């Protein structure tokens, strides 16, 4: 059985919150940190993963204009690799691809897809893997002026998916059942860079409409 709770902040598996700047490149920040996960999962190492080798390296994304996560899953496994942050920085604008013979620093063997819009199988990814990218509707000013409790408004659009973050770990506060999201806006935005989305609420936002995450 799937625990009640599960939170990956308090295992050391996730790194600290990262600021995406003036780039809209969220779906970059997702996939590491879900690489992040994995590599800690299977080496005990907790690393920053690089998000600009992601936007300058997946042609099929549009690099600082949005992106899919699976396309970079896909991305390291075919290239056999990302590099780490310290070796292939971030500067939040999109340039050439550039190779650094001595870069690598996690690979990736595939990916899996959650059914779309099951939140029991989300939670059940979540338990048995670890964080998983998602996507949601992140249009709504209530979400982008979010600072505490647990998320929820009935206009958020489950078809409009808009935003790429990264679910870490599940839970419920005060009798409600909620999602801990990591978002990529800095440790200013929410709540030190965290955001509790409702769970179980018939897919609030879309929460469970494009989630993956890789095979390590
Ligand atoms: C993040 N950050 C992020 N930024 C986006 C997204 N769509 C547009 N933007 C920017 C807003 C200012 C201009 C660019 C997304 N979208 C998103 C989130 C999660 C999963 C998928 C996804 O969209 C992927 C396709 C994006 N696509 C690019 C090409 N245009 C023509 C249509 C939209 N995230």
């Amino acid at each position: 059985r799937a625990p009640d709770s599960v939170d990956y902040r308090k295992k050391g598996y996730v790194t600290p919150v990262k600021n995406q700047g003036q780039c809209g490149s969220c779906w970059a920040f997702s996939s590491v940190g879900a690489l992040e996960g994995q590599l800690k999962k299977k080496t005990g190492k907790l690393l920053n993963l690089s998000p600009q080798n992601l936007v300058d390296c997946v042609s099929e994304n549009d690099g600082c204009g949005g992106g899919y996560m699976t396309n970079a899953f896909q991305y390291v496994q075919k290239n056999r690799g990302i590099d780490s942050e310290d070796a292939y920085p971030y500067v939040g604008q999109e340039e050439s691809c550039m190779y650094n013979p001595t870069g690598k620093a996690a690979k990736c063997r595939g990916y899996r897809e959650i059914p779309e819009g099951n939140e029991k199988a989300l939670k059940r990814a979540v338990a048995r893997v670890g964080p998983v990218s998602v996507a949601i509707d992140a249009s709504l000013t209530s979400f982008q002026f979010y600072s505490k409790g647990v998320y929820y408004d009935e206009s958020c659009n489950s078809d409009n998916l808009n935003h790429a973050v990264l679910a870490v770990g599940y839970g419920i506060q005060k009798g409600n059942k909620h999602w801990i999201i990591k978002n990529s806006w800095g440790e200013n935005w929410g709540n030190k860079g965290y955001i509790l989305m409702a769970r179980n609420k018939n897919n609030a936002c879309g929460i469970a409409n494009l989630a993956s995450f890789p095979k390590m």
